[PDB]
């Protein structure tokens, strides 16, 4: 019964170690049987959820004196615990086939068990370009299985 | 009971055409019409599509992109809104000419769909899309 | 209760289909069985099956990676293709010092009878990074 799909991808928090923020109202964005708080999908009904997130990614250059790669991730928060558990993580960049401005896309999807009160957040690590389209192309939702 | 569908195969044309009956292609509670998935029952659907891309070019490197998306056609406004969209750099100058490259774009998400509404899969420069295997390129959905 | 399963990446001991964790942490089997890398269908029906694999390397071999979900009936030897993707995460002319990472996700609805198996196979699994069960996993659920 419960499900949700969010878009928006406010990247204002990522710099200071915060998760992405998402629209829950406008357009295809919706909450049904789930809650939302400060970028987190809050679970109301306990059980197995198929969680998913897609992140549209951009880059202005692709060199590696050291290394440039992006880390897309779905994480679990348990309110009484300081730790954000890695649930579904992808390490990604088309820089593997590079020698330039680029596009890439990260999809994460998986069935995880969630409890009432637990939250799920999306973090994108080391992003260097946010196009006007990134917020709406990127999305993050789930549905109870 | 629950409506579900998985469309194998592929062909070129805007929208992409799909197989419906042959092989892993199936329709249960869902309809299909000329590159478009048609809904019978209203409700929330996890729709998905994977597109296999391949070529022997890519002069423009990572600047050469591929847009792959799911689009909903509605009568509330006779237009298509892009729902789930993926734009990727499928290759770069790292692959020489006369050398094959591959890439794959997956999309999946939950949208609300009324009865009679249609969803198509569209890809920028379908000249690169590789139809030949339906396991490599497919488009399906299922209600939540 | 709706059958579901999520298997996490474990050290695969080139060696055939990938092996998975089924109990520890994010790994679980509910209504679904497991046997030597294969998810086993106990209750016939339609399943959304999914698999993600994390790929990474230094420089580049050759290099095209094939990531695929396959089906097999324990009576018959052949494994039928279900969901396959081909990627070229690196080029033969990329910097030999370039450390690259690319993820491959596959998801799709398939019909499965009772007793049938679903496996994940990757061409050059040496390029698969199974350090994290969060980076490489394989799950499914009945629709
Ligand atoms: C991101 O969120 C903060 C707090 O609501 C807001 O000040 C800022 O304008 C937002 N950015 C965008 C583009 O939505």
């Amino acid at each position: 019964n419960p499900a949700a799909h969010l878009t928006g991808a406010n990247s204002s928090l990522t710099g200071s170690g915060g998760p992405l923020l998402w629209e829950t109202q406008l357009g295809l964005a919706f909450l049904r049987g789930l809650s939302y708080h400060d970028g987190a999908l809050v679970v109301t009904k306990a059980g197995y959820y198929y969680i998913y997130s897609k992140v549209q990614l951009g880059g202005v250059g692709c060199p590696l004196g050291l290394a440039s790669t992006i880390t897309h991730g779905l994480y679990k928060r348990t309110p009484r615990y300081p730790e954000e558990l890695e649930l579904l993580v992808s390490q990604q960049s088309p820089c593997g086939r590079a020698t330039r401005v680029w596009w890439d896309s990260s999809f994460l999807g998986g069935v995880v068990h969630l409890e009432a009160g637990e939250e799920v957040v999306v973090r994108v690590l080391d992003e260097r370009l946010v196009r006007l389209r990134d917020g709406t192309r990127s999305y993050f939702g789930a549905f109870m299985v």
